[PDB]
Order: C-alpha cells, then sequence, then structure tokens
C-alpha cells in the first residue's frame, strides 16, 4: 500500500478527533494521567471510490490492513497507546472514516506554583509525518471531539476538553511533521487539604503561642519543640505528594515561613528564660507580653503578602 | 466477514451474560477493582444455519476468524480485556453462542462519605457500536448472569451481582451505541477500624481529659501535646488508604472534630496555669471541674450529631 | 480439531499433574503466591494411533496447532497462565503425553486468626469444561505431581504438595465442568517475630510499669505515655504487613489488649497523683503497692486466656 | 534475507541517530531514566537499487520483513525497546533511510558525591554485531541527532544530547561488535532542597545550642534530645531518595557530621549538670560560654572544609 | 523439524556459555536480581552439512524455525526469559553455533546471617530435557563464558561470574534432565550502613549511658525512653530492606541485644530513684557508679562475643 495520489499539489489532510471515555491516575510526582478514548480520522482516497448506483451499498467496510492508514502518533505518551480498530467505512467518493479506541500514558507538565489550589491544562499531542510521495497535514473535526458525561479524574474537577484548531506545522529530519494541540483543562479539588493540612498545621502553631502565656522555661521548651516536629511531619507529608520544583509552591512557602516562627519563638522562649534568672523578669514580660500581639499580626501580614505574590 | 443481515428491518439483539470467577484488589484510592469472569454472547446468523439430518451433527464449532462475531467492549476499564475464547457453538437455525473467559481492572467510582461503615455499587458497562449495514442492539440473559460461591473481595462482603436489564441506547460519532450495566453490590468489613484505629484514637483522646483532675502544667503539657501528636499520626494513617474528597467522610469529620478537642484543651491548660500564677487557683478550679464534664458530654453529643447527618 | 470419539458414551479423561519448579511472593494483604511449575496432560486419541511395527518409531511428536488439545484452565488465578509447550508425545495406541511449563499468579484466601504462628493450605484449581460433541472428566496422575527439593517461599516452611484425586463435576451455564483441587500446605516460619516484635513491645510495656515504683507524676507521665506512642507504632507496622479481617488475630487480640493495660496505668497515675495533691499518700501507696502485683499477674493470666482461645 | 555484498572488502556502514522527543522517570536509587525517542539508520543495499522510469516512483517504500535490516541493539537497557517502524525508504542507488519510535528504560550509573548540587551524563550505548560474510561497522549522521525543544526531565535540567562520533570496535565472542556513545548532560535541580531539607535541618541543629544559654537540665536534655530525633527523620528521608553508595555524598557527610555536634553537645549538657550538682557552676559557667562561640565557629570552619573537599 | 541422529548410541552434547552484559536490580527482601546477557549454543547436526568446495561459503545462515534447536530453560526464573536470536552459523560438518541476547529476573536465595558484611553467589541455572529419539547433555564452552567490564550491581562488589563445567543429570518425569550452574559471586558494599544506621544507632545508645551521670530522674527518663525509641525507629528501619529470617542476622543480633541495655538502664533508673526517695542514695551511688563502667564494659565484651559467633 501507498498513500493516495494528489489531483494538484495539496497536502494530504486527516482529519481528527478525540472522544474521552475515561481519565484516570493524574499522578502529581511522575506529572502523568492515563487517558481511554476514541481517535477518529478521516482523508480522501480516491482509489476506494466506488459506484452508489450501481453496487447498491452507500458504505463500504475495510480492514486495516487491507487499505492505506496515516500513521498517527502521540508525542507526549510514555509507550505507544494501546489501540484497538473499531471501524472503517468508505463512502462513494473515497472519503475513509477511520475509528479506533485507545489507552495511552500522557506526560503533560504541571505547574504547581499555587498547589494545592491549583488549575492544569493537561496536553495530548497527536502527530503525522509526511512521506516522500506527499505531505500530510492533520485538522480538527469539531463534531468528532468531546468527552462522556461521567468522566471523572479523581481529586480534580474537569473544566474543558478542546482542540486547538490550527496544527503546528515544522521540519523535523528533513520530513514535514503536523502537530495538534488537544487540551484538558482541570482544576483540583482542594477541599480536603484544609480539615487534614492547612488546619492541623495551623492548631499546631497556635499551640507553640501558648509558650506567651508561661512563664515555666520547661513547659515552653516541650510546648515549641514538639509542635515544630509536629510541623516537620506536616512538611514530609505535603512533600510526598510533590515532585521537586525549582520554584517555590503556595503550601511549601507558607511550610517554610512557619520554620522561621518556631524559630523566633524558640528565641523568645530562652530570652524569657535567660532574662528570669538573670532577675529580670520585668523586662521578659515586656517581650512575652509584646510577643502575644507581635506573632498572630506579623502571621496575618506575611500570610496576606504571600496570597498576593501567589494569587 | 460481514454482519447478519436483517429479515426485516430490525436491529440485531446479541444476548449477554457476565459469571464472576474471581474479585480481588478493590483499590480504594485509585477506585478500581479486578475482576475474572464468563462473558457469554448469543445472537442470530442466518447465513451459518444448516441441516441436522443431513450434516448428521446438531452442533457446530467455529473458530473466532471463521464466523462474524458482535465487537463488545467494556466502557469503565482501563485497558482492554484480556480475553480467551472458550467455545463457538451454532445450532441448526443459526443461532451463535459464544463464551470467553477474561480479566479485566474495572474503574468504578466510590462514595466514601460513610467510610469505613460504607456500602458500594460497583458497575461494569458492556457495549457494543451499531455497523452501517445494520444496528446492534445488547440484552441480558439472566440464566446467564451469576458468580461463584466461592467470589470474596477481601475486606469486603459481597451482597449481589445483577443487571440492569434494559440498556441504554445513544448516539456516539453519528452512531447508535447500546450500553448494559452490570451491577456488583458490596458492603465494607468495618470490623478491623474498631479495634486498630477507632478505639486507639478513643483510648488518646480520653488520656488528654486526665489532665483535667492534674494542677501540673509540664504534666498537662505533655498530657495533651503527646496525645495530640498520636492523633495527627492516625490522621495521616488513615488518609493513606483514602483518596482526596471534595465532602467529609464519616471518620474524617470525627478526626477533625478530635483536633478541636486538643485545641480547647490545649486552651484550659493554658488558662489553669496562668490564674494558678496569677494567685487565682479557686477561679481555675471551677474552670477545671466544669471541663471534666463539658469535655465528655460536649463529644458524646457532637458525635450524636455527627452519626446523625451521616446516617 | 474436533475432540476425540468415544468408542461407548464415556467421558474423556484428562490426566493431570503439576510439578512445582519455584514457589515465591506470598503476598499476605493480597492473599496471592506466584508459582512457577510444570502441567502434564494426558488423553487417549485413537485417530492419532499408529503401527509401532511398521513406523519402526515407538513415538511420534506433535506441535500443538497439529493436534486436538484439551483447554484445561486455572480457576484462581489473576490473569492467565504464562505458558509454553515443552512436549507433546503420541504412543502408538493413540495416547497423548503433553508438558508444558508454566508461571502464575494464584489467588488463594488465607487465615490469619493464628498469625504469626499461622499455617495455609494454598490452592492450585485446574479446571477443564465439556464439549457439545462429549463430557471431559480431569484426573490425578500421582506419578506426575510433585516439587523440586530446591522449592523455597521466604518467609515459609512448605509442608507438602498434593492433590485431591477425586474431581469436582458440577454443570456451569448448561455444560458440564470437571475441577480439579492441588494444595501446598505451608506453615509461617515465626522465628523473626519475636526479637523484632513481641518482645520490643513487651519491653515497652514492662517500662511503662515502673512508674508503680515512682511518686513523680512528671516522670510517670513520660514513661505511660512515651511507651504507650512506641505501641501504637508497633501497632502501624504489624497491620502493614496484614490485610483488613472481619475476625480478630492472635498478634491483634495482644496488640489491642496492651491499650488496656496502658489505659488503666494512666488512671493509676492519675488517682496517684490527685491523691498525693489531696494529702493523702497512704491511700495512693496502697493502690500503687496494688498495681505492681496486679499489672503482671492480669497480663498473664488474660495472655493465657487468649492462647487458649487461640490455640 | 543476507547482508549487502562488498563491492571490495570494507564493512557495511549504518549511519545513526537519534532524536529525543520523551524524557522521564530518572530513579536516583535504580540508576535508570527512561527515554522515547526516534532511532535513524542509513546504510547502502545494491541489491535494492531500481529504475525510476520503470517503476514510476523516485523513492520505495518496503515492510521491515521484505528486506535486510541491520540488528541495532542498546547495550544498558533493562528489556529490549519497544519499537514501532516509521519508515523504511530505499532511494533509486539502494540508500535505505529507516526510522523508528522507540521507548526504553536505560541503565546508566549516576555519581552521588555532589548530591543534591550533582550533574550527570547520561549513556544510551548503540551497538551491532558483525555477520560472517561481511563487518558492520556503526557512525554518527549529526544531522539527525538532536531534541524536542520541549524536552523535560522533572528535578533536572538538560544541558546537552551529543553523540561520540568515534565507535568502540572490539571483539567479543570471536566477532566484531561496533558500538556508539550517545550522551545526555543533565544537572540536578537542588532549589527545592534548600527549604525542604538543608534549612529546616539547620534551624533544629540551631535550636539544639539555645541550651547554652540554659541552666536547666531537664529542658536542656528536652532541647538536643528531641532535636537529634528530628535529625534521624531527616536522615531516613535523605538515605529514601539515596541508593547505598562504597562513598560519602556531601549532603551524607553534612548528616553524619551533625551527629558529632549533638553527641557533644550532650556531653557539654551532661558536663554542665554534674559541675552544678557537685557546686562547681563558676566551672560549669566557662565550659557553657565557651560553647557558645565554638559550636557555631567549629560548624563554619567544618562545613568550609567540607565544601572545599568535595567542590 | 525433529532432533539430530545419534551415529551411536550418544547423547546430543549441547555447549553452553553466558556472557553478562547487564546486572541490575538485586532485590534483597524478594531475593531476586535482574539479567542482561548473551546466551550461546552450540551442538552437531550432520543433517545440515555442506560441501565448502560447490556451495562457494564457508558457513550457512538459518532462521530459527528453519532448523532444529534445543529447548534450553532456565530454572530459577520468574517467568520465561526474553529472548532475541542474534545469529545461527552452521559449518561443513554441520556444528551449530546458536547466540541469543536475554534478559531474565532471577530467583537465588540470599544468606543474611552476616548482613551487611555478607557475600552472595547467585545462582543461574541452565536445564535441557531429554526427547523420546535421544538424550541431551549439557556442557560448557569457557571461552563463551564472561562479563563485560563495565557490569555494576548498585550497593554490590561483583568477585567472579563462573560455571560448574559438570552437569547435573537427573530424571524428573521418566526423562533425563541436563542442568547446568552459572555462578555470579557477590560481595555487600556494607560501608554507607556505618554513617547512616551503626553510628546513629551507638550515639543514642551511648547518649542512654550520660543518665548514669544525673541524679534527676525526670532527666533521666527522658534520656533512656527517647533514645529508646529512636532505637526502635532504626530496628524498623534496617527490617525493612530485609526480608523475615528463620535466623538471627548479625544486625539483627546486636539491634536485639541493644534492647536489653535500654532495659537494664531503665532499671538502673527506677532502682537509683526509689533508694532516693528511701533517702538510700549512698546506696544509690554505689549502683549508678558500678553502672558507668558495667555499661560499656559489658556492651564491649557482649559484641566481641557476637563478631567471634558470626565471623
Ligand atoms: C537579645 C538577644 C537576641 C538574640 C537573637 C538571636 C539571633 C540568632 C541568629 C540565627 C541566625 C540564623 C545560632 C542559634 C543560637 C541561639 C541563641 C539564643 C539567644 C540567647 C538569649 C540571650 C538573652 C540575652
Ligand atoms: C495559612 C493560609 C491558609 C490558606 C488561605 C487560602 C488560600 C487562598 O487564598 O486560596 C485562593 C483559592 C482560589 O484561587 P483562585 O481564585 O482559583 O485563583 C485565581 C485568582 N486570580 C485569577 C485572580 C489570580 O482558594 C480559595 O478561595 C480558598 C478557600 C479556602 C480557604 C481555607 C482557609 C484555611
Ligand atoms: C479567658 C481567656 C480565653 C482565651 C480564649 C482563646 C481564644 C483562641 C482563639 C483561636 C482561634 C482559632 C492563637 C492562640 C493563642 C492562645 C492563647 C491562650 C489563652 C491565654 C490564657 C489567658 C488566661 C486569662
Ligand atoms: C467515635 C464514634 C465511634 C463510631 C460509632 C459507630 C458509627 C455508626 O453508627 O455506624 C453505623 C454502622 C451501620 O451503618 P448502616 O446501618 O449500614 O447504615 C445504614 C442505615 N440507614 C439506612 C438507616 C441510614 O455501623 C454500626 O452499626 C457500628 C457498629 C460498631 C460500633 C463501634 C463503636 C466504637
Ligand atoms: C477512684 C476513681 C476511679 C476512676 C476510674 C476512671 C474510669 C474511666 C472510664 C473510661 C471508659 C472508657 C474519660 C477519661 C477520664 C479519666 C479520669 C481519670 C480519673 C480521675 C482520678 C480521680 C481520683 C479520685
Ligand atoms: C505476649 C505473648 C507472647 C507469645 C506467646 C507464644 C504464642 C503461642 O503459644 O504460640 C504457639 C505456637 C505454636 O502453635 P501450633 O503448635 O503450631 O498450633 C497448633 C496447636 N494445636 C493443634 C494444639 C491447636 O508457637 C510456639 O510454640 C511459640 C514459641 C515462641 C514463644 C515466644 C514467646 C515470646
Ligand atoms: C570532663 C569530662 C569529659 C568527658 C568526655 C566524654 C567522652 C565520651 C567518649 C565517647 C566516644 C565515642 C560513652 C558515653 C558516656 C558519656 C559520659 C558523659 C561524661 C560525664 C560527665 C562528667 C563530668 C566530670
Ligand atoms: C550546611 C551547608 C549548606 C550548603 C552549602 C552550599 C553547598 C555548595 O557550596 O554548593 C555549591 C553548588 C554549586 O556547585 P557547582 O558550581 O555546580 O560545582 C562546580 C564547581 N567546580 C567546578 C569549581 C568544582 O551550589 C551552590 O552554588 C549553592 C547555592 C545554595 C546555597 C544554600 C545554602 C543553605
Ligand atoms: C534490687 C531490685 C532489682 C529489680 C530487678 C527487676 C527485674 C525485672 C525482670 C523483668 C523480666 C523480663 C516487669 C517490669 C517491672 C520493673 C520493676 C523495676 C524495679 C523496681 C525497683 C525497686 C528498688 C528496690
Ligand atoms: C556495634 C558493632 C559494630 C560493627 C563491628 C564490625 C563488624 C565486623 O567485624 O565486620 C567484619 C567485616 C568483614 O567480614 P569478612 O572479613 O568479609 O568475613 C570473612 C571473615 N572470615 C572468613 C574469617 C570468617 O567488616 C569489617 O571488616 C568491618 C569494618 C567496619 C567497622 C565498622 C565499625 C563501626
Ligand atoms: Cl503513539
Ligand atoms: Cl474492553
Ligand atoms: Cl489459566
Ligand atoms: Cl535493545
Ligand atoms: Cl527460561
Ligand atoms: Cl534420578
Ligand atoms: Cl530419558
Ligand atoms: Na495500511
Ligand atoms: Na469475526
Ligand atoms: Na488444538
Ligand atoms: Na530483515
Ligand atoms: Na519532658
Ligand atoms: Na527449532
Amino acid at each position: 500500500v501507498s498513500p493516495p495520489p494528489p489531483i494538484a499539489d495539496e497536502p494530504l489532510t486527516v482529519n481528527t478527533g478525540i472522544y474521552l471515555i475515561e481519565s484516570y491516575s493524574l499522578d502529581d510526582k511522575a506529572e502523568t494521567f492515563k487517558v481511554n478514548a476514541f481517535l477518529s480520522l478521516s482523508w480522501k482516497d480516491r482509489r476506494l471510490a466506488f459506484d452508489p448506483v450501481r453496487s447498491g451499498v452507500r458504505v463500504k467496510t475495510y480492514e486495516p490492513e487491507a487499505i492505506w492508514i496515516p500513521e498517527i502518533r502521540f508525542v507526549n505518551v510514555e509507550n505507544a497507546r494501546d489501540a484497538d480498530v473499531v471501524d472503517i467505512s468508505v463512502s462513494p467518493d473515497g472519503t475513509v472514516q477511520y475509528l479506533e479506541r485507545f489507552s495511552a500514558r500522557v506526560l503533560s507538565p504541571l505547574d504547581f506554583r499555587r498547589y494545592p489550589f491549583d488549575s492544569q491544562t493537561l496536553h495530548i499531542y497527536l502527530i503525522v509525518r509526511s512521506v516522500d510521495t506527499r505531505n500530510i497535514v492533520l485538522a480538527v473535526d469539531l463534531e468528532k471531539v468531546g468527552k462522556n458525561d461521567d468522566v471523572f479524574l479523581t481529586g480534580w474537577d474537569i473544566e474543558s476538553f478542546t482542540a486547538v484548531v490550527k496544527p503546528a506545522n515544522f521540519a523535523l529530519e528533513d520530513r514535514l511533521e503536523s502537530k495538534l494541540d488537544y487540551q484538558l483543562r482541570i482544576s483540583r479539588q482542594y477541599f480536603s487539604y484544609i480539615p487534614n493540612i492547612i488546619l492541623p498545621m495551623l492548631f499546631i502553631l497556635f499551640i507553640s503561642w501558648t509558650a506567651f502565656w508561661s512563664t515555666s522555661y520547661e513547659a515552653n521548651v516541650t510546648l515549641v519543640v514538639s509542635t515544630l516536629i509536629a510541623h516537620i511531619a506536616f512538611n514530609i507529608l505535603v512533600c510526598t505528594n510533590l515532585p521537586k520544583t525549582p520554584y517555590m509552591t503556595y503550601t511549601g512557602a507558607i511550610i517554610f515561613m512557619i520554620y522561621l516562627f518556631y524559630f523566633v519563638a524558640v528565641i523568645e522562649v530562652t530570652v524569657q528564660h535567660y532574662l528570669k534568672v538573670e532577675s529580670q523578669p520585668a523586662r521578659a514580660a515586656s517581650i512575652t507580653r509584646a510577643s502575644r500581639i507581635a506573632f498572630p499580626v506579623v502571621f496575618l501580614l506575611a500570610n496576606i503578602i504571600l496570597a498576593f505574590l501567589f494569587f
């Protein structure tokens, strides 16, 4: 088999469509997601044209090996897609309608800057390489782009599944390549992060601040050091669900900043004890009373500054 | 091969059945379960009809490639099922009896609202796409739907395996699709959660309340902060077996509420110490004595309210 | 190819044998184990009979596709076995000797009631479905059932590998099914549980009982709360190697009971402190002295009761 | 099929090229990385020469089985590459242009000495074994070596992808082998290690040094022992992301050294308490005051020495 | 195809060789390792003999399906090897030279008695089963046994790769089996265990002994209980990288023994406090002073005894 010949000098247009059946396993650390979808392909092959009136058949069904099929691939997949041809239909003028159901693990970079209040644009890049005989170009049949209503991505809200209709045509290894960008827009369900990580992290921090209403050094050391260790546990827990980033994430910024609050609280607790031992408690009292206001105020203002810089 | 021709204008009815052999690996985080079952298919193909007298055979056995077989797929599977054809039997009138044994990883959403006292309805969606020549519709042969008596799902009780007899017929990519819903009803074995998570979590909370019978601030700080850290460990342990949900789970609600009890216990312990240092112990004694009743009473009432809202 | 015809109305007997080469990966949580073995099959096919005198050959060698082979399957496997045919030998009377080497992941329920002093009977169920032309029945050739001397299952002792010689013949989807039960009896190597989990768990518990020889409330709170947290760590460690069970395991019973001992020790420590603060130390002394005897005595008797109920 | 015959006694030159499409999963512990790329091959086969006038076509397209293709393999791969032939083009003189897209898990040793400020040279070794009829030698077509602009390796910066143009020709099992070295130079994104591991580790260490401004032995024991335990947690966290090395890593050296600082701090805290109990506080005061300067000074100098030895 | 006929009554000798290309993933818990190697096979098949003068060729190249090839298998593999035939060469006298490149996951028991200062002998068992027509025996061609210089096993030192030249010939299911033992000798790189596990474990133990220079019960309880908990963490860490053994490992023996030292240290701390409360400090002082010498002395002697018993 060889590609369909051009009537004049035009490239062969392969109309494409992706219909999502299932979306699952969005792995933040690996920056991958699994997809199960229909891939539809359509092109004109005049060598396959037939007469509807004489044949009595309006459509002809072929096996993939019987006819020429464009070699369509995915750019950003771990391994080649697991595909099963559903149907191949040829109309009298030779218009081929190809349909396959596939499953693939897609590599798509994620921006963690606003985590866990982040939104992502996942990409599925469709590609075709031109042949010596003729140039193959990709197009989007909007009527064949979509998703099943039941499509759910655990821990995420699916906003839209659209295609950038204009392909990216470029030369690669002295041959033309036609690339299409299918975009799956998602937003993270931040809900569970509030009662499980954010509020427990704030509770232990506020518990360390009770040391500002205590003169007992031994109890203060226990309050600030124990809560700091619990904060380290939350820092470790958060970083297990995330890859290492060359930038600060919103959660990472708050987590880092809270260490400074624990460090300064230890200094205050040390300074307070030192002064009391030195028979200067009136002074230790001034620092402790100021700390009661300073710590929540600086914490509130620093969080307003951080939320502003990130959102 | 092509589909069987209609005698009049009727769709081809493909009778289906699923007989469960094995059920395993219900993954809560992934919202998947693995299945090993028999898939039975039945349809009339008049082109395969034969005479029992002249052939001397009552039934004819064929290889899948020798005859036309409907392209039956599963909607909610990770990858295409691993299938092996067991038997293909044709009766004299051309009634085909197809039997295959398959294994598949099924994606089926789970409702964690009542966890670990939750029940689920797992789904296996059977589907067929219509061809140009004729429309293919699915039906349930109740005589061929069931499960082996030994079918066990570790950590779950299997209630029933039934099929919604009426298919969901709809248009997808300008062709008719016929979808059947096979339902596996299961209920979680909550037993082990009681001695391993629920009671240890209650024990540490009740241990923190012993601080209401102590005037020792240093011992009280140790009691409430240490048990809080153990509560954080249980919260982390529980969330490792669960995906992130955009709603509160029953266990999650109790776990979250217990943090408030630890936070208020720290306030009480701080207030008690502060008053005693300020030479107001008679007052601290009133707050501590009230706390001895208030903490278990509010805990009991809040749990009754939560159990009511969730069950 | 079609099945061998019956001389009279008898079922076709397929003689079976399993020879274990390797046993590995017994997964307690998944209730699976991996196996690498020889599967031997033998049946009479008169259509394959030949003359030993005239041919000069005692045996004929065939390729699997050249002759009829019974469709033998495993009931309790995750996916279909990975099999490679080793030999097919036909004797002059038409007796076929089939040999394949296979590997499979077997699902076999485990009874954790006596863990880690438990024994298990792992099952490998062989099955054949009857055809329209004739009924197929399975048999055990004891001469072809066994295991390699070097067969080791890490963390387990292999006792025996035997087969229940009588098949379970039953009707499934209007056809006869012949099922054989191959049993691999194993006993857990409990050794390592003693120095790694049991004795460290007992050491920390006995350390909490030193609080009965101390009047220091602050030190007592530290002794009982710290060791309780270490007990929680051991409880979590034990449950990571086990699935969730709808029953109590022996280890689970001891682990649960030890929480009650920590809870009552906290009550004692609280009662002792309360009385001393109330200027009643003579009374606190009576409770503490009684606790020194009561705690080890009740612990010993409760363990005798538990060991009796479980063994 | 057999190899192309030599015109004289020359080896067959197979021109190669690797164009990276995707780079992912750099596993530090396993010392592997996954790659998705184009492999281009070119060689002259005069037996495939054709006349464009007689055949009509200027270039001929073949299926891999139809013609002789050199057996090109990767040396350092876990399993054989997952490859799909994209195109096989034959020009009139018999010049074959082969193009395949492949995915592979590559084993490439990593030097962790400067971790997490390390750089690596990942290797992809291309190899061909000579046949009896003639010797096969590999060459690099620099025009067909490259990488997609979007190629990203999560947690790493990609510097370059080049090939050592001269093959390593050697004898292996009495036949010639021609090996090419494709090099992917990467540098670790150390950024996240600073707020997540390095600074929290320094904070807890500096917190232990507050014991040098405290006379309270019981608070000092709490300060140094608690922070030491947090340091053990960070040591364990760091070693989970690394394989075991027969050398010290930069991070490993700092982590190890910090233990010595905790050990000497415990000695100081013990010595201080012992002297105070012995009614020698003036002396304990001299040791404690010296420690306030000695500990940060020795820590700074030891880190300058370590940074010098490692960088 | 059938096996080569014997000239007299001799068994067919199949000469073997294994050349290691890659060694990776030595899994201690699973007792497996992955291998990528060349498997060479050689045997005489007179039916393939040819004349060099008449044919004009000195060697003939065949496809595996064209000629008879002995069914060579690996005994101790999880699944069948992933193999690709590289070359099949036939010399004029009919001497066949077979070469394949394979990858396999090998099951090989490990002796952990001296861990982490252990050495292992990994085995790769080659096997052939005899046919009815004739007996097949295996031999080692030492010229074709070896390993690439770059072969590295992360965390291990590779000593040698040799073969036991004499096969183990035995009867299995009334047929002869010929088994060869290929041995890969390795020694563990214990280096990293010293700064990461051994020395931190010793530091925390020595820190618990500072309680013998302290009269403060509350600080002593904190010293011994906190370090014991850190020792439990190291015990858990060590056992995660090891399978459960029916024997004591060297590290396991030291780890277990250290618990006894913590237990006796708690008794000493309790006895010391009890006597001081009972107004007997002169006596408590004698026990504490003796403990300062006894604990390091008994620890040193017990370790000398253990090292002697294990090495
Ligand atoms: Cl693809
Ligand atoms: Cl499917
Ligand atoms: Cl099977
Ligand atoms: Cl390869
Ligand atoms: Cl094999
Ligand atoms: Cl024998
Ligand atoms: Cl034999
Ligand atoms: Na085609
Ligand atoms: Na068909
Ligand atoms: Na067959
Ligand atoms: Na070829
Ligand atoms: Na304390
Ligand atoms: Na062969």
